[PDB]
């Protein structure tokens, strides 16, 4: 059957409807390469991968777009110290980090610095519109005008609770002057500046997935400003909504905490990988990880402990004997599992809002049967056998992304 | 003693002496990412890499740039096809290729996308300055007025050999017109366009390690015209040379024969990896096949063939050996063999040039040392043990990249 996704803007799960048959423009809001990558960010990038994978699988042709956040979100030559430098290093990292869990790269992976120019572009059109205005070389944008005009701030967080350049306080920045301190500058209409956060992934995002594409992802945190903004921008500029399905996936947790530097409920990625760390007791291949998140649904909370990741790792490692033995089962005559039905109920979880949870589920009655099957206590023909093992691969290594493990 | 490095300005060895002390600022030509990235580009960049880690192990603190064309040089939404889509292909596929090659990330890795504000200053400080002008959309270098002032364009590469928008057939444009064919293009004071080659290395060289750098490097046919051209925008922009240090990798060949599609001579960086080729009888570590080019002074055509890889490897196994039994040889109260005299001999050849075949033999001492000392037909005392392990260890992992094959 077809696919249903929840859309923050209504809060229901949707019929997906493409606005081009047959393809899918999807854009997720990327890493701030100013530090290493936290583990809650590599869980949202590995949810919308796995999402990215789904639609594949399901026949869409997927044009997947992740900005890199290289300038700008401060709120975050040989003797100079050189932002490019730290860009460059949690960048390389940020990247080694993601092969390692096995996500695929994006179609397309902007960075804000390779768009100053589209940006410039933008905000002269929201200053001539009406829109925005500049203050002591800064721009920011007439959230009140905006709202007089009737397109409505604060749609997708529903809400309206809680300085000297703005008209109002909610008004926020598409470009802001740029002081001494500040290394990376440009110039611009307004003098020496840097781009505004919102406004970078405006410019990136449109450009290449049009005036209005089908889905926008990224954490829960960024509903508000960040694509709060987002929206109000694409409406601004281009008279009419950017997004139809705005996906946010949800926090991660570590023993029921949060994750703090400050508290010590703290872990890196790597450190969780390497055992490196005070919290697991051993080091986790990062399929076996990736296994786990999958586990939980890309918008409930993830709570990581070392009970849990032993306990997805004997699955883990159940699911992968099975996937092994399928090519050395025996074949009868007549089937004594149907191979149709477990398929279709695989198939309804993975397109029922990405249901990653209950679709390993479904994956488990196929490894309960290929033990069965290899013990003569069910049977099936070679034609349910390939099936089986076409399916089975698919949504192991296709679909959720793992890989097995020597 | 200290360091010589050949000049391609001057054709000669010289005694290598920074622009600040301890410090080296160095940039590499980067790949245009429009396709994969050749065998032979790997080596230039693999030398490179060689160069920047001596740099390193030596003492000085080196800045390392090494860009990217993503934009320009063409002579190397969701329906529309997307230049950002091939770019985002090849750079991942190049950044693949190096990590398995176990190539350094550089310091900075720009993009002539992030840099096209920077290029259009450039292009307007040597239009103002009466080295350039503007000829329907695009603007051109001007070449003879450059000589005019005695500034001798032709200093690098010592050639004077061999349209109608130009004023002479030498002029090289620093910005292009963009026809409706091109997708890729920017506004500009002199309409949409796109950027020139040879300014955008400028531009970014400059930008990061300053109006002139120690080191600059890149494949030997770019000496004419691409850094013929950096030099030229270089001392009309400055008026000073942008570069001391000239630095050119040489070909490399397979069989004897240049590498040529239309020849068939071709082979993927890949291919050779995974043995899925015909010209080599088997697959092989991307450490060996480095051993192999290191072999080689990069000066030094390169010719790679199926017997002289088998040796590379016959001798990688060797050294690798004798690298693992240096943690459990036998110590006595003296040393029959003088590891001081022995690292005098390897660091030598390491700064004469960067001549790895001859650090690569004087390594094959300490290797023939090390099972003599196993067979107690040579003995060593503790610390000439320990200072042995910790030279031979640096320039086997350090200084030439290698790294176990389990
Ligand atoms: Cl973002
Ligand atoms: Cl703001
Ligand atoms: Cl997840
Ligand atoms: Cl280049
Ligand atoms: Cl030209
Ligand atoms: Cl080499
Ligand atoms: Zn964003
Ligand atoms: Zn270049």
């Amino acid at each position: 059957m077809q696919l249903k996704i929840y859309n923050s803007l209504t809060g229901e799960k949707e019929d997906f409807k493409p606005i081009l048959e047959g393809n899918v423009g999807m854009y997720v809001c990327g890493p701030t390469v100013y530090s290493n990558v936290h583990l809650g960010n590599v869980r949202t990038f590995l949810s919308f991968d796995f999402i990215y994978r789904s639609l594949q699988y399901i026949g869409y042709k997927v044009r997947y777009v992740r900005n890199i956040t290289d300038a700008g979100h401060l709120t975050d030559r040989l003797e100079k110290l050189e932002p490019m430098e730290i860009v460059q290093k949690y960048t390389v990292d940020f990247h080694e980090v993601l092969k390692k869990f096995n996500l695929l790269p994006p179609t397309i992976e902007p960075t804000a610095t390779g768009h100053i120019i589209e940006q410039i572009e933008l905000t002269k059109k929201l200053i001539d519109t009406g829109f925005a205005y500049e203050s002591n070389g800064s721009v920011y944008f007439d959230v009140l005008e905006y709202n007089a005009r009737g397109l409505n701030y604060g749609e997708l967080s529903r809400r309206n609770i809680e300085q000297g350049e703005k008209k109002n306080p909610q008004d926020f920045a598409l470009w802001k002057k740029a002081s001494p301190q500040h290394i990376m500058r440009w110039i611009s209409p307004w003098g020496e500046g840097f781009p505004g956060w919102h406004l970078e992934c405006t410019a990136m995002s449109t450009k290449y997935l049009g005036d209005k594409f089908d889905i926008h992802g990224g954490g829960m945190d960024l509903k508000f400003p960040h694509h709060e903004c987002e929206i109000a921008q694409g409406k601004a500029c281009n008279g009419t909504e950017p997004v139809n399905y705005w996906m946010h996936a949800n926090m991660l947790t570590m023993n029921g905490q949060r994750m703090s530097k400050s508290t010590g409920n703290y872990i890196l990625p790597m450190e969780l990988i390497t055992g490196n760390n005070s919290f697991f007791e051993k080091a986790f291949h990062p399929s076996v990880l990736r296994f786990c998140f999958l586990q939980a649904h890309y918008r409930s909370v993830l709570d990581i402990s070392n009970d849990a990741m032993l306990a997805s790792e004997k699955g883990f490692s159940r699911l992968m004997d099975a996937v092994k033995l399928v090519d050395e089962l025996q074949v009868s005559e007549k089937s004594t599992v149907n191979v149709q039905e477990w398929y279709e109920k695989a198939y309804s979880a993975l397109v029922d809002d990405f249901n990653s949870p209950i679709l390993i589920s479904h994956l488990f009655e196929a490894v309960k049967w290929v033990f069965l099957l290899k013990d003569g206590k069910e049977t099936i023909t070679a034609d349910d056998l390939a099936f089986l093992k076409e399916k089975l691969n698919a949504f192991v290594f296709d679909v959720l992304g793992l890989q097995t493990v020597e």
